């Protein structure tokens, strides 16, 4: 199971799939398919245990307003979460991120990897996270997608809400 946990996910609104198809979008003169509704309406206790049933399917906006990010996330699309989350969190720890938690979706094997960095940036947090994704495609074949990107239109930064807690690591570091 999972109670509620902190990703910071902002309430304000939220993005619901849809069934088809998608809707036409064309960005950076590549085409893309959005099959996700924004709602504009709180995303209440209700909706998030309709989404934990699968009775709907919806999703939470990263981008905040003033276009800071809580989180950078690794959204791991294999089917060996284990091996990814291994090389993932030395790597993390490495780099100075002690604080992070790993989720559950929906295809069995998939991840969303949420690092909780703090208010950052948007740029900076789409830098920091493609720096990172390069630094660990070296070490393992690149089945992950990483968020939040340039590489799709701002309304494609949103995940769907997680559905249970795969790992979890958090600590402090102090030196000098
Ligand atoms: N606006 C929008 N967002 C999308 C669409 N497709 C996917 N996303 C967002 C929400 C998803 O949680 C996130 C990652 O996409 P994935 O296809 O890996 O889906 P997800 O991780 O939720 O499930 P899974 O890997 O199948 O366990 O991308 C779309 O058509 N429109």
């Amino acid at each position: 199971e999972m109670e509620l946990k902190l990703i910071k996910i902002d309430t304000s609104h939220y993005f619901e799939k849809k069934p088809g198809l998608g809707e036409r979008v064309d960005y950076a003169g590549r085409c893309f398919y959005n099959k996700f509704q924004r709602v504009n309406a709180m995303l209440t206790s209700s909706l998030i245990q309709k989404h934990l049933k699968r009775e709907i399917e919806i999703a939470h906006n990263l981008i905040l307003r003033n276009d800071k990010v809580e989180n950078i996330v690794f959204d791991y699309n294999g089917r060996n979460p284990e091996r990814f989350y291994h090389k993932a969190q030395l790597l993390l720890r490495e780099e100075g991120f002690m604080n992070f938690t790993a989720y559950n979706t929906k295809t069995p094997g998939h991840l969303h990897l949420y690092v909780h960095k703090g208010h950052t940036e948007l740029g900076e947090g789409e830098r920091l996270v493609k720096t990172l994704s390069m630094k660990l495609a070296q070490g393992l074949p690149k089945e992950w997608k990483v968020f939040p990107s340039n590489e799709w239109p701002k309304e494609f930064n949103i995940l769907a809400l997680p559905y249970e807690v795969f790992a979890k690591e958090r600590g402090s570091s102090w030196a000098k």
